[PDB]
Parts: structure tokens; sequence; C-alpha cells
């Protein structure tokens, strides 16, 4: 009975022992293995894993998937999916296959959740109710400014907009590769061309908007170095940006974890793309000596309702109880409020998850409506080939790192800093080389 070492992003729940104890009860019974989760934290998960990958594990939360897949850091899963992961493979929307297949080979166990999703303003309804601030005209950042002014007056001690050092203005863009290049596909523009986000006149606008937010104090002054969370349960923040999807049932899940009414406002379109498919992938180590077992566990994580909810909702009777009368329905208790559970988006199949009392019958109907009506990005399945430009990438992803954080967070004036970035980029030659190559492959992708 071997021990399976799984690396996970984020902070560990306080009841982790209890969480694995009841989990292993089922896992051992059906697999004969013992899962061990080591959380690695948030802020520097990218670097902390890079050490492990460079320097032995079994399962891991995938950091920069597409890149580390072409290098051979991830084990092949095509044959495992034909046996130990046959069940979970059947429950997967084909778009997950489109997005996580590199060189006719898949290395990921994508968590079946929001395969399509939009970026949203999540509002604190406790602060919305108390001051009656009108969020009816908010369709962008530009329209979010007036609403930030009000909360700054009525509640000076609350952070209006709560963002961090990872913040980039969200738009209707498509990243064939990022991290960490400024190359997008403008889904509101020429869908055939690959462009620079800083040359898109409306994204430059978001930057102006966010610099005004900085100057006005709607944004934490130390935002360029701030990597801190704002627990949704706490009224430290007024509004934040979130990825919201069908497996969340609108603001049902948001209002649940926050233990208060959370209102949401779309700022991007609802679409199926690589980014949405690769948002939460699980991989198995190249050097993993329990590969066949690792898939047998990622299977149980995505196919067993009891096992999954025992981690996502937490212990039964403490954090939740079942609703007698209606099947597949539960209600969270007092035990749920706090670090006593995991997140569903990065643990397993969001569909075998029980549904909480606060989800309306219209919220389930809308999760069926959004699902079926979900449109696909023309670049979905477009995995960029880096064989020719592996080092021309790191030249650009270096010039960016020297400037992008201060810019994307609005700390500096885009009118002065954006030309600095461009000139240093265009002076190189790796810019035009990767730009052309990217356009060249994308042409062949739409040519077919
Ligand atoms: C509230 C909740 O559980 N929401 C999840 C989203 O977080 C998730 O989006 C991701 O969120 C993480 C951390 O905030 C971030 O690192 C990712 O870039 C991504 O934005 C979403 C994914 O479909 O699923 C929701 O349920
Ligand atoms: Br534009």
């Amino acid at each position: 009975k071997p021990v399976i070492k799984m690396y996970q992003i984020g902070d560990k729940p306080d009841n982790l022992d209890e969480l694995l104890a009841n989990a292993n009860k089922i896992i051992e019974e059906k697999v004969g293995a013992k899962l061990d989760i080591q959380y690695l934290g948030w802020g520097d998960y990218g670097k902390k894993m890079s050490v492990i990958t460079s320097s032995n594990y079994d399962i891991a939360f995938a950091d920069n998937y597409i890149v580390n897949a072409q290098k051979g850091a991830y084990a092949d899963l095509t044959e495992l999916y034909k046996k130990e992961g046959k069940d979970l493979y059947k429950a997967l929307d084909p778009a997950y296959i489109k997005g996580n297949t590199v060189n006719g080979k898949i290395y990921a166990v994508p968590v079946a959740a929001n395969v399509a999703s939009s970026q949203n303003f999540a509002f604190n309804g406790t602060l919305l109710a108390k001051y009656g601030i009108d969020i009816s005209g908010v369709t962008s950042y530009e329209t979010l400014e007036p609403v930030l002014k009000q909360i700054k007056e009525k509640a000076p001690d609350v952070v209006p907009f709560a963002i961090g050092k990872v913040f980039i203005p969200s738009d209707n863009f498509d990243y064939p590769v990022a991290n960490g290049l400024p190359f997008v596909i403008d889904l509101e523009g020429d869908t055939t061309k690959v462009v620079n986000r800083y040359e898109v006149p409306r994204f430059k606008e978001h930057l102006k908007t966010l610099h005004k937010f900085y100057e006005a104090g709607y944004i934490p002054k130390d935002v360029a170095t701030s990597d801190t969370s704002f627990d949704l349960q706490q009224d430290t923040w007024f509004v934040r940006e979130e990825t919201v999807g069908p497996a969340d049932y609108g603001n049902s899940l948001l209002s649940r974890v926050a233990n208060k009414d959370i209102q949401i406002k779309p700022i991007t379109n609802f679409i199926k793309k690589n980014q949405t498919t690769q948002v939460a992938n699980f991989v198995i180590s190249n050097n993993s000596k329990n590969k066949e077992k690792s898939m047998e566990i990622l299977n149980l994580l995505n196919t067993n309702p009891e096992l999954l909810n025992g981690l996502v909702y937490g212990p039964e009777g403490k954090n939740w109880e079942k609703i007698e009368g209606k099947e597949n329905r539960v209600r969270v208790l007092d035990g749920y409020k706090g670090n006593t559970h995991m997140g569903g988006w990065n643990t397993g199949n969001n569909w075998i998850l029980y549904i909480n009392e606060n989800v309306t019958d219209q919220q389930i109907e809308n999760s069926k409506k959004e699902l079926a009506e979900a449109k696909e990005s023309p670049a979905l399945g477009f995995i960029f080939n880096t064989d020719n430009v592996k080092s021309e990438i790191s030249a650009i992803a270096n010039t960016m790192q020297q400037f992008d954080t201060a810019i994307n967070t609005g700390t500096v004036d885009p009118d002065k800093a954006i030309p600095e970035l461009m000139e240093k980029l265009k002076s190189e030659g790796a810019y035009e080389k990767v730009l052309n190559e990217m356009q060249k492959q994308y042409d062949e992708f739409l040519k077919n």
C-alpha cells in the first residue's frame, strides 16, 4: 500500500489531517493507496514548483502547463486514460481535450468545471446594502470608477478595489502562450491576427483607468508588491475581480464562501478557450514511480461523490448536512465558514458536487443555458510551437518582467511607461521573430 505525494497550490485547511483521514478511508478501500497532499502556498507557487520540477513527486497542480509539457516534465497520460482513467475521461467536455493536448498527447487531468467563463466584478453586498451604491451602469473598469468614488467617501477605511501584484486588466483577449508574452488575439477585433495588448487602444484605456484608480486611492498603494488575500467573508474589501462560471451557478458559490450576498457584474464575454481549459490541470511526474496508481486516484477524485464532497464541502454534520426530500441537495453549516474545506475548482469534477441550499431553480436552469450556449474561441486548440523560439521568448519575458508589473497594476502612467516597454521590445528582434512565428502558426491553424 504505497503513499502518493500530491502537490497543491494555495494554503492548507486547518483540518487537513481529518480531511485526508476520511478521504483515505475510501481511497485505500478502492485503490490500496494513501494520498498525501502538500500545499505550497499562493504568491510563489510558480517558483517553488519550478525547483521541484527542475531538481520527485507523483501528482501536482500544473504550473505553466503548455510550456512544461513540450519539455517532457509531464508523464504521458494517453495510455493511462484508456485504463485507470477511463471513467473520468468519459465525463470530460471535448474542449478539455482540445486545450490540454500537446503534440497529439495529453499530460493533464483537467478539473471538470467552468470550461467556459467570464471575468466579473464581485461586490460586497453587505457594503452594497448599507450604503445603497448603484452598480447598474458597471460594464467595464471605466464605468467602475464612479462606484469606487462613493465607497471611498462613505467607508474610507475599506479598500474599494482589492487587487494584487498579479493583476493584469482582463479583456476579451486570447493568450496562445502566456505566461509571459504581450501577445493576444483580440476577440473583438481581427480574429485572424496576433497583436500586442499594449497596442490595443482599449487595453491602454484600462491602464489609464487603473492609474487613475491608483492616484485616487481605490487601489492599495503597495499593489505592485501586494500578494495578500482578502477573505470574501470579511468586509475589508468592496469589489474584486473573479472568474465566474456555470459550475458556480452565478453568485451562488461566491455568496456561500463569503457568508453574505455577493453581487456579480460581467466585464468579459462568456467563452470556451485554452485558458479556461488549462485553468486547473493535474499532472503526473515524469519520474513518478506510482503512475498507474496516480491516475487511479485522480479518477476517484473526479468520479466518487462521497469522496470529493468530503474534501470540497468538508466533514458531514459539521460543515454540511443533506436535505431530506430533495436529492443531490445539501446545506452548509457553521463548520463550513473557515479553513475547514477545499476549493472545488481545483480538486475534482464540479458536477458530482452536491448543490447548496442557496442555489435557485433558475440558477440551475441558467447553468444549463450558459453551458449549451457557450461559444468557442477560434484559437481553442491552438497550442503554440516554441521549437524555433524557446530563447527568443525569454528575452521578451525579461524585458517585460522589468516593467510589466508597475504598468499592469497602474502604479505608473501608461502614457509614459508603455512607450518605454515598446521601444525596448522592438529594439531587440526577438519581438518580431516570435510575433511573425506566432502569426505564421496561427494562419496554418485557421487555414485548415
Ligand atoms: C470562488 C471560486 O472558488 N472561484 C473559482 C475561480 O477561482 C476559478 O478561477 C481561478 O481562480 C484562481 C484563484 O483565484 C486563479 O489563480 C485562476 O487564474 C482563475 O482565475 C474558476 C476557474 O474556472 O473557478 C471558480 O469556481
Ligand atoms: Br479597441
